[PDB]
């Protein structure tokens, strides 16, 4: 029903020495400031800044997890983190505010060795969250290519649906969800280049520029919050608009 036709230019937040990371708002409904920040690909802390000024400023409070995350893939959504325990197929959600978590097993899911969802940002598990449905896309370990999508049920933090795409992980670079379809760049991230309808089960087509950067892209991730997508490109914090027809 609602497709993305085109993204607009990005603008920049903040340019960090890390090259690798992610930073991430809320995605729910709460009228929250905070970013939450981690870096490199693997640790056990995450930097939670009280709002954009703060990040700025370099202000922030260190939040220890309760297991190691792996990647540049989290996300958050109402209050808790759902990231990669990193060498397991298990993903986590922590709580920010009991600091209490549960985790969840993906069973047919590629995990470590190298065998990567996205080989550019050494992603395994690429959480998402849109106006449809909390996802976790992933490759399958049963055929060692296929990217696979979880519908997950926030209530109970498991699978209620597995989505096959066909489509092989070697041909992407990265992937956001946004309005229930999948979008997944090329290998160079600079191009939308194959979509799918997740809850519909089919491919549709879809071909539009990205960005023009050739920087290394660590992080893409659509927020239905204010609708932009969010980027961490070789240390540059990125937000780009996108248009729906
Ligand atoms: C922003 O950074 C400057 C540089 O040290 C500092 O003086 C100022 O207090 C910071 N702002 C805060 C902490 O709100
Ligand atoms: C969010 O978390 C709160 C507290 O854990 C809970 O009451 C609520 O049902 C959850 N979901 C939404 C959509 O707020
Ligand atoms: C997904 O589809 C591919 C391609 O048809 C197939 O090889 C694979 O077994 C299917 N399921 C999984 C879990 O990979
Ligand atoms: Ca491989
Ligand atoms: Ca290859
Ligand atoms: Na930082
Ligand atoms: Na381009
Ligand atoms: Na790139
Ligand atoms: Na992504």
């Amino acid at each position: 029903e609602s497709m993305i036709t085109s993204i607009g230019n990005p603008v920049q937040v903040l340019k960090v020495t890390e090259t690798f990371g992610t930073w991430i708002r809320e995605s729910a409904n709460k009228s929250d400031d905070r970013i939450w920040v981690t870096e490199h690909f693997s640790g056990i802390m995450v930097k939670e800044f009280k709002d954009q000024p703060s990040l700025l400023n370099g202000s922030y409070t260190f939040i220890h997890l309760p297991y190691y995350f792996h990647g540049c893939g989290h996300v958050v959504y109402n209050n808790s983190l759902y990231y990669h325990k990193g060498g397991s197929n298990t993903l986590v959600r922590f709580e920010f505010g009991q600091e209490t978590s549960q985790t969840l097993k993906l069973e047919n899911a590629l995990y470590f060795d190298r065998k990567y969802l996205f080989a550019n940002s050494k992603t395994y598990f690429n959480l998402a969250v849109d106006e449809k449905g909390l996802w976790i896309i992933y490759a399958s370990s049963v055929d060692g290519s296929s990217i696979l999508v979880a519908q997950l049920d926030e209530r109970t933090f498991s699978v209620v649906q597995h989505v096959n795409t066909t489509y092989p992980k070697s041909k992407a670079g990265n992937a956001f969800i946004a309005r229930g379809i999948l979008y997944v760049t090329d290998t160079k991230d600079m191009r939308v280049t194959f979509a799918f309808d997740l809850l519909g089960g089919k491919q549709i087509n879809a071909n539009f520029d990205l960005r023009t950067s050739q920087s290394v892209l660590a992080m893409l991730a659509y927020n239905m919050r204010d609708q932009h997508l969010y980027s961490w490109e070789d240390g540059h914090l990125m937000l780009y608009p996108v248009q729906f027809l």
